[PDB]
């Protein structure tokens, strides 16, 4: 049923979300938890939304979600102040992020996954 792009994503996905112990990232950004998010932040983004795009066969490459992965991060850096525990958690997220989507590895899972589909 799933794609190898799919897989691929679904498996890059669960690697991001455990650098997200605090489940900061989990679910949108609600205007009750972050007064005033709506009408500041002009594309929200979040874990959730991500793992629905992947199911909802949305993405069209790794890059894609990668995108949408510094969106999510950013967002988080700029609404909230560098002293909070939100900002402090987004830097972190990213650095990691940043790692596992590593423009080395995104492309050479990418030819791994074409390599398969040329076998
Ligand atoms: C990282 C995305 N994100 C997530 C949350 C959030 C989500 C679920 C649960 C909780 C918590 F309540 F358990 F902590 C927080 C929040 S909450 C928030 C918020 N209220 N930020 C204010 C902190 C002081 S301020 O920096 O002056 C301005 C905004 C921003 C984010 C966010 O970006
Ligand atoms: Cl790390």
């Amino acid at each position: 049923e799933q794609t190898p792009l799919q897989e691929a994503l679904n498996q890059l996905m669960r690697q991001l979300q455990r650098k997200d112990p605090s489940a900061f990232f989990s679910f949108p950004v609600t205007d009750f938890i972050a007064p005033g998010y709506s009408m500041i932040i002009k594309h929200p983004m979040d874990f959730s939304t991500m793992k629905e795009k992947i199911k909802n066969n949305d993405y069209q490459s790794i890059e894609e979600l990668k995108d949408n992965f510094k969106l999510m991060c950013t967002n988080a850096m700029i609404y909230n102040k560098p002293e909070t525990i939100y900002y402090k958690a987004a830097k972190k997220l990213l650095h990691s992020g940043m790692k596992i989507l590593s423009q080395e590895r995104i492309q050479s899972l990418k030819q791994s996954i074409d390599f398969m589909a040329d076998l």
